[PDB]
């Protein structure tokens, strides 16, 4: 459509925060995603050469709390950025990669009914 639907920050928080909570509830799978990747502590100095736009759950949460998403697709784009970054950087046998794949399965199931409700 040409006409932006207008969303209030608290409407987005009430609708979308439970979908982010569903990812946090996955344990162990969300544990690597709860804070930003720290390449110094992890000893991976190539990380920001490969991942140009880092993203993690705590940043998405803060963006929802501070009204930085005008529309739900911007939130979905950040969750997907987090996933794509982890699939790009990590080997397919790693825990982080397989945990990412489980988070993406969970998010897909939670986000669809929410998007139907916001349209
Ligand atoms: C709570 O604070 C901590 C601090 C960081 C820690 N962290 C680990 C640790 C480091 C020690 C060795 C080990 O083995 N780690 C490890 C690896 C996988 C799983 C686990 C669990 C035991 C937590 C499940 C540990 N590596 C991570 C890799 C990434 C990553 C990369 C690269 N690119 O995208 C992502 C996402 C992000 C965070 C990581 C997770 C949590």
């Amino acid at each position: 459509s040409m006409r932006k639907k207008i969303f209030k920050p608290e409407e987005l928080r009430q609708a979308l925060m439970p979908t982010l909570e569903a990812l946090y509830r996955q344990d162990p799978e969300s544990l690597p995603f709860r804070q930003p990747v720290d390449p110094q502590l992890l000893g991976i100095p190539d990380y920001f050469d490969i991942v140009k736009n880092p993203m993690d759950l705590s940043t998405i949460k803060r963006k929802l709390d501070t009204g930085q998403y005008q529309e739900p697709w911007q939130y979905v784009d950040d969750v997907w950025l987090m996933f794509n970054n982890a699939w790009l950087y990590n080997r397919k046998t790693s825990r982080v990669y397989k945990f990412c794949s489980k988070l993406a399965e969970v998010f897909e199931q939670e986000i669809d009914p929410v998007m139907q409700s916001l349209g």
